[PDB]
Order: C-alpha cells, then sequence, then structure tokens
C-alpha cells in the first residue's frame, strides 16, 4: 500500500495510478514572477460561521477534522470557483525539519507546512462524484512558518495524543476553521489535482499568498503521530508531502498585484 517512504512514496505512485504522470498534476512551484494578475478574478467568498466538525482521525497519511457536508454550512464560493463548494475536512502536509513541509513551493521555498482545506461541488452531490470531475473539488491551501503560536490550532494540538497511531479517531465538535485564517484573502489559482492517491484531475487550487505563523511547539506535536498502527514497529508520520511535479500546459494566475 502507498506511503512516504523510500519504497512506498511518490516516486512508486505512478504505477497503481497512472494518472500521477499527467496533464495537471499537483502540487506545483509557484514562480512569483511569472504568475499573471487577472484583475477578472473575484475575491475569494469563505463563509464558515455555520461550520459543524464532527471528528479527528489518524489516516496513516496525515490527521483530518471532519465536517458535516449534507448542507451548505461551512462554504467557498467565488474567487475562480462557478458555484457553491461545501466543506468536507482539512488536514495538513509537514516535515522532520522546519525547513521542509510544504507541498506547493514558492520560488522553490519550501514552508515547514501546509495546510489543506478540502470542498466539493455541489451541483455533483457527493464527494465520489466530484472527484470524476474536473470541476469537482476546490482546495485552499495555507502555508505554516514557525515563529509565534497560532491560538486557532491549540484545540487541534492538545488532542494529537489521543490519535497517535492509524485508525484512531475522536469526538472534535465546537471547532471554528476561522480561526486558522490569515488576515489577507489574496490567492494564486491553477487547474491541478488531489496531491495524494488517487491523484485525481479533479481540483481548483487556490493556494493564499500569506502564511499562518505556527510555535515550534506546535508543529513538535505533529511529529510525533505515527504512521503505523498500534503494536506495529513505530515510524514517525513526519515528512508526509508530495514535491513539486511539472507544470506543462498551466497559467498559475495572481488575484493580487
Ligand atoms: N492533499 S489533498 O489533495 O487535499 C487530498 C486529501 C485526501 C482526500 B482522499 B480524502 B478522499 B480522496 B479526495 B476524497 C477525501 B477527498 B480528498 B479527501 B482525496
Ligand atoms: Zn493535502
Amino acid at each position: 500500500h502507498w506511503g512516504y517512504g523510500k519504497h512506498n512514496g511518490p516516486e512508486h505512485w505512478h504505477k497503481d495510478f497512472p494518472i500521477a504522470k499527467g496533464e495537471r498534476q499537483s502540487p506545483v512551484d509557484i514562480d512569483t514572477h511569472t504568475a499573471k494578475y487577472d484583475p477578472s478574478l473575484k475575491p475569494l467568498s469563505v463563509s464558515y460561521d455555520q461550520a459543524t466538525s464532527l471528528r479527528i482521525l489518524n489516516n496513516g497519511h496525515s490527521f483530518q477534522v471532519t465536517f458535516d457536508d449534507s448542507q451548505d454550512k461551512a462554504v467557498l464560493k467565488g474567487g475562480p470557483l462557478d458555484g457553491t463548494y461545501r466543506l468536507l475536512q482539512f488536514h495538513f502536509h509537514w516535515g522532520s525539519l522546519d525547513g521542509q513541509g510544504s507541498e506547493h513551493t514558492v520560488d522553490k521555498k519550501k514552508y515547514a507546512a501546509e495546510l489543506h482545506l478540502v470542498h466539493w461541488n455541489t451541483k455533483y452531490g457527493d464527494v465520489g462524484k466530484a472527484v470524476q470531475q474536473p470541476d469537482g473539488l476546490a482546495v485552499l491551501g495555507i502555508f505554516l512558518k514557525v515563529g509565534s503560536a497560532k491560538p486557532g490550532l491549540q484545540k487541534v494540538v492538545d488532542v494529537l495524543d489521543s490519535i497517535k497511531t492509524e485508525g484512531k479517531s475522536a469526538d472534535f465538535t465546537n471547532f471554528d476553521p476561522r480561526g486558522l485564517l490569515p488576515e489577507s484573502l489574496d490567492y494564486w489559482t491553477y487547474p491541478g489535482s488531489l496531491t495524494t492517491p488517487p491523484l485525481a484531475e479533479c481540483v481548483t487550487w487556490i493556494v493564499l499568498k500569506e502564511p499562518i505563523s505556527v510555535s515550534s511547539e506546535q508543529v513538535l506535536k505533529f511529529r510525533k503521530l505515527n504512521f503505523n498502527g498500534e503494536g506495529e514497529p513505530e515510524e514517525l508520520m513526519v515528512d508526509n508531502w508530495r514535491p513539486a511535479q511539472p507544470l506543462k500546459n498551466r497559467q498559475i494566475k495572481a488575484s493580487f498585484k
């Protein structure tokens, strides 16, 4: 089964998922000087006031916080998008040390981690149908740098000891994802893919320019998670990021000058 190690990591994924070598794979390097400002792009609309978090889960590749997506309670609209996208979950990618961990890069710079808020287009009715469509998903990507603590992340950090190993989950109600967002919604956007198997080419990427700051103590708690199940040899959940993929025939657009 796939992972992030030497014998099952990103360089192997194309054998089970041949679209890994496709025309619109993610992540990519964002070359800031080449991205074109597009004055036709709209401000992004993030409407998270009625969000309902359900559970926190260690899936053996990241941890995720899952939301109720049975109604339009936490939705993304506007920006580059047509129609309405429901929040399903958020998760992170991070490194073994602070100089790597992000999936997207900015002028080849790697951040310590990257937050992904995963949304699906309501016009396809469920996420399984949405992944089969070129405009099925919108993923909001936010970079994390290490410095001051992010207060709105601490509730997440404090329960990670209860989901150490693959399989494990816990109740995680009343969590407000607005506390994870930077000041500015200035963004880059391009057509791409899921960054994990099945690597489906179904995502409109929206990558915020402004990182959030988290503390060293917060990120160290991410690095105590395990890729393994309880009882199996202990392998730290670190370096769970796919490297930048070829841009090929795509344009990255900027919402800002
Ligand atoms: N890094 S990423 O591109 O946000 C992929 C996150 C993982 C996903 B599998 B879990 B499963 B498959 B689609 B579906 C859900 B939707 B993403 B969430 B992909
Ligand atoms: Zn992701």
